[PDB]
């Protein structure tokens, strides 16, 4: 009732300036629209836990379309939502981690390291497998991350799944919603999470960046799993603790964070966002979302949304780009 009560009325805030994609009835009951409270950036989010028990297979087709559609709306070519968070609809999508472990073992993977930044291991993807394992308790494992590793350079059974899975067909890059390249992805990566190791932090963080094809601004699409050695989804883990800034204060938060978007990802922000600069940019109108991302969930980033990631359970993630 709550839910469905404030999701109404950030539409009708939106659809008195925009001119939004359009939903039926009785799908916009399973949409969740929420501003955040201390940033005010839109958050559209569903559970597909919860959908899948009131629609048939080919409802949720419809369904999702519909979600993305909107969740990718724009005005004057700035998106009007911050992410788009589909919980749970990749609870049935097979352990990618184990697969890859399987079917791709003795693929050369760069593995970092917890203690020292300049240090990068090379060894097959079954032995960083094992090492994940035998290190895992408590939602982190005692191991450096997987750097991330192309799906797209046998792995089309990883493309398949992900193909068929909620969601996702239309706009995978070679989807029914792209304008298409192998920039884009997808690719495989793995983080243990943050932790603390003999003791010193390990921070498990990426600076705030905007995505690109590389220079033109783009979608991005992930998708989380969390590391489980082979259960209430709504205790399920957080894995990321994320902050998105409204894409249409692109020019604003670079300018604020010092921000070259001419650099790649990884070198554009040298300054890490914490609460007291989300407050201190507040003050200049800025607008911001921080929100947890839980194992099981895909989302999505419309273009020119600067976000910032940190891994706070272990997880794997594999994400592409889409222009839309
Ligand atoms: O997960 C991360 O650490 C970054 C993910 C991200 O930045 C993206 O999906 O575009
Ligand atoms: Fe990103």
């Amino acid at each position: 009732n709550a839910t469905m009560r404030i999701t109404n009325r950030n539409l009708k805030m939106l659809t008195r300036q925009f001119d939004l994609p359009k939903m039926s009835s009785r799908f916009r009951k399973f949409v969740r629209i929420r501003r955040h409270p201390n940033g005010m950036a839109t958050i559209i989010s569903c559970d597909y836990n919860q959908i899948k028990q009131h629609l048939g297979p080919n409802e949720m087709k419809h369904f999702e379309r519909q979600f993305v559609r909107l969740g990718f709306a724009e005005n004057n070519g700035v998106p009007l939502f911050a992410i788009g968070v589909m919980e749970n609809a990749a609870e049935a999508l097979h352990d990618q981690f184990e697969w890859l472990a399987k079917n791709s073992p003795n693929t050369q993977v760069k593995v970092g390291s917890l203690t020292n930044k300049q240090f990068i291991e090379t060894m097959p993807m079954k032995k960083y497998y094992e090492s994940a394992m035998e290190t895992l308790d408590m939602g982190t494992f005692r191991f450096g991350p997987l750097m991330s590793l192309s799906m797209v350079g046998n792995f089309k059974e990883m493309l398949d799944a992900l193909n068929a899975a909620p969601f996702l067909g239309p706009i995978m890059p070679w989807g029914d919603f792209s304008e298409v390249t192998s920039d884009d992805g997808p690719i495989f990566w793995v983080r243990p999470g943050e932790q603390m190791v003999p003791e010193t932090a390990f921070n498990d963080r990426t600076n705030a960046h905007a995505d690109q094809v590389r220079v033109k601004s783009t979608a991005a699409v992930g998708v989380l799993q969390g590391i489980r050695n082979p259960y209430y989804e709504d205790e399920r883990k957080a894995v990321k603790e994320v902050i998105v800034f409204d894409a249409h204060d692109l020019h604003k938060v670079a300018h604020h964070l010092a921000m070259d978007l001419y650099e790649p990802p990884v070198s554009q922000c040298h300054r890490w966002v914490d609460d007291a600069i989300l407050n201190t940019m507040r003050r200049e109108g800025i607008r911001y979302a921080k929100l947890e991302l839980h194992e099981n969930d895909m989302y999505f980033l419309p273009r020119n949304v600067i976000h910032q990631f940190r891994t706070v359970s272990a997880c794997s993630s594999v994400a592409w780009h889409v222009r839309l």
